[PDB]
């Protein structure tokens, strides 16, 4: 159903059963698939392509030669009738492409709100992205990467499937991220390496000078402190009985499946 | 001629004198000129140029925002009728490029069949693409490039201008390839060197326990005896007296020029 | 207004207010904002997007799927009626992006005459592009960028804000730049770092033997000597005194805030 305060420009092609939120708008020559839903106040600029089942909230901004719930990449896909979940208020950039899950890999691929999606970002079946990231240009993610809360990742650079990419990260151009990063951390090369943490993201996002400090030390528990991670881990989770934002390596750890990036 | 069984959506332009088999679909936005050749079976998404002296085989998915056929980037080329073909089988994923050829190197861009082009991988002019191939997002080839059979191509990886890309080698993503890589080899880095036999591609594959043997011990003689390319060419050339297989590193030296990728 | 002698196909959505020079053409499925000007000349291939307050000038070549004049991808950005110019005889290749000036930057991204963009390079707000440059594949410059005239940049290669590309200058592919580059220097790697006079693209470029051995001698001292920048300016600016193009390097020096690209 075309909310009757949408925006459908006559070029465009909305087959029947798409669902179209109020004060929508529709550019030319977009085209929009029958099991789409675009939620309130969404524009798709011009020469958008929306298929699959997918899911859009309110307020977002597509551009043009995007390209959101097409058919993936992975060979083992079949066409099984899996699914896009988009949040509110992204902003997604031309020629960006977002492509519906796999039946293996859980069926659906996900992107939550207020992010920021880049010139010919990639954002593969089966992945994750959370709330408030960055993806620069031409950053590009492999199947079942997860993009946690905050986390910004620079142009050119790309991640190996399967890999976290933890909450506030921050990943630097021109990098090749093959295995998982833990939250707060600052990360680049090729294969990208940890930098220490992401101090200047934690401050301008309201962490006490408390929660940071305890947050470095609980990186030098990882990498400075010369033990196993088996050993760290009881280390880093006591120190999250007094300091709460370290619990996020703790739920970090139990996700992460590729091991850990390491000098 | 348009085959009575094709579809030609309303809002595509096929320009009188194209050939379009039984049972293709051009979808809508598609601009086809009138040089173009399309195979039975095939389609075009939606938004998809194909121009030039271009003819594309059958079963192919031609995704949106392509562009096949087009106009190369060499300055060099002054608007001659060059030439691209394309096989079967293939998919050409959104934003992908295959140019046409230049009169100098000529002429002719090819791609063969049951290949997976992936988002904005580019094929330039006069480049020459096996059967089998996998070039991911954004792999870039300069013009000249021959990537053989089953050889595949990481995300974020570009090609040097003719360099070869021998059968079933694997290249990394975030790689850089300035030499050309001989058959069966993984290669990897900036600039792109070996890492060894490509053994699990292999076995997958059918190769026999003895061929990859056989191949491995080749890939010892040119690495690791220390011996010139020169001195290990008959080496080479008496081994696949007996493992056929090993004939692909004699069919490779004698077409590559620019000297093999070296530790 | 549209001129007579312009063609603008039907499909094309060519809005009210934007002009159109003699002999232009805007191809199928283009869009053409109302403060857009295109010179005479210019042709636009088909589904181009041009917006914003966008001057364009003669004999341009636009290919399908660029989005020139758009709205820039810097947070700090809220809408303002910010500006691009482009000049003369440029090749705006595939998916080329061209993206509006920031208030805080200045208001204006300026691209020259004669320059070759190929697929995807990215030009972010505030950049000033000048003559005679090429940006390969996927070369993509943040906000605030400087390409000086006749510099080069290979494909999958980007550059950090504010940095300035000299004059002259090859960066080489799959680069990552990350300070200034000063004018006729060869650049790689990742971050890049110089390599030396580009003697090759001066020779070709009309330098003087005499220009060329000065430019040399200016290059040592910057990165031979041993001596600090601020020791070197005035002995580049005394060899300027004999060798006018050496003035080059001072004028660079003076625009310069992020350091020299170093060993
Ligand atoms: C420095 C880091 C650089 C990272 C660069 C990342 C670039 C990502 C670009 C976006 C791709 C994304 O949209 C799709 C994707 O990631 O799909 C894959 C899917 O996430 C995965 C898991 O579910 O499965 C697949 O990847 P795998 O590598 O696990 O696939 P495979 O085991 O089927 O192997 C694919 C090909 O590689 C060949 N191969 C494999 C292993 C080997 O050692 N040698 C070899 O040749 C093999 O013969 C086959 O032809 C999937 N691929 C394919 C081609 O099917
Ligand atoms: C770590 C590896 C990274 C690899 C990255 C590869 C990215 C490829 C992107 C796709 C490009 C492809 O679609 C087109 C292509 O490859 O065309 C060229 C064509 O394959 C070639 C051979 O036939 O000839 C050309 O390349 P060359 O480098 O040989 O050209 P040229 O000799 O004319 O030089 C081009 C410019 O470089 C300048 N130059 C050259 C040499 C030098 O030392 N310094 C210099 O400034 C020179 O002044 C001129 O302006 C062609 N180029 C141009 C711009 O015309
Ligand atoms: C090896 C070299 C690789 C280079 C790769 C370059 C890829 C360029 C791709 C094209 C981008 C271009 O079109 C737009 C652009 O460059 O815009 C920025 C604008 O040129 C700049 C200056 O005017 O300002 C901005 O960049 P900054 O990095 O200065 O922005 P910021 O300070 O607002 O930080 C952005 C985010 O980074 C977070 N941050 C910042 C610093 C830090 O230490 N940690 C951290 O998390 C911060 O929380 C925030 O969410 C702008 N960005 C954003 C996202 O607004
Ligand atoms: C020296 C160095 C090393 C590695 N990388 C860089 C580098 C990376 C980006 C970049 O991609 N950015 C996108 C546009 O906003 C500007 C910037 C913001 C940003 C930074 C890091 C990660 C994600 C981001 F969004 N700029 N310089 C620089
Ligand atoms: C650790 C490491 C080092 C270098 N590179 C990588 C790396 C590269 C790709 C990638 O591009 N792939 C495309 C999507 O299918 C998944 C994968 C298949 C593939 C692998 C290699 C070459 C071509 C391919 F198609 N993933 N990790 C990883
Ligand atoms: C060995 C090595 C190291 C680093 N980089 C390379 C490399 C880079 C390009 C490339 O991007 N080119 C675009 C297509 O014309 C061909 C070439 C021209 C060119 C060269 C350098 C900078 C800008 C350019 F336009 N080819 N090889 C090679």
């Amino acid at each position: 159903m075309i909310d009757k305060s949408a925006f459908v420009h006559p070029t465009a092609i909305v087959e029947e059963g798409a669902s179209i939120g109020a004060n929508a708008h529709i550019g030319p020559f977009c085209i929009v698939g029958p099991h789409v839903e675009i939620g309130e106040g969404t524009v798709l600029k011009s020469h958008v392509v929306v298929n699959g089942h997918t899911k859009i909230g309110r307020d977002n901004e597509i551009y043009q030669f995007a390209s959101i719930g097409e058919v993936n990449q992975d060979l083992k896909y079949a066409g099984e009738p899996t699914r896009v979940e988009i949040g509110d208020r992204n902003r997604i950039r031309e020629s960006v492409t977002i492509h519906r899950g796999t039946v293996q890999g859980g069926g659906l691929t996900k992107v939550g709100s207020d992010n920021l999606l880049m010139i010919n970002a990639h954002i593969a079946h089966d992945c994750t992205v959370g709330n408030r990231c960055i993806l620069a240009n031409n950053a590009t993610l492999a199947g079942h990467v997860s993009v946690d809360d905050f986390a910004i990742i620079g142009g050119m650079t790309a991640v190996h499937q399967f890999c976290i990419i933890g909450a506030h990260v921050m990943v630097g151009g021109c990098s090749g991220v093959a295995q998982d990063v833990p939250p707060y951390v600052i990360a680049q090369g090729n294969h990208a390496t940890p930098f220490g943490v992401n101090i200047e993201g934690l401050k301008r996002r309201g962490f006490s000078r408390e929660a940071i400090t305890a947050i470095r030390n609980a990186y030098k528990l990882i990498y400075r402190s010369g033990k196993t991670l088996d050993e760290v881990k009881p280390e880093i989770a006591e120190l999250a009985e007094t300091y709460p934002e370290v619990k996020a390596f703790t739920d970090f750890f139990a996700r992460s499946t590729r091991g850990l990036i390491r000098h």
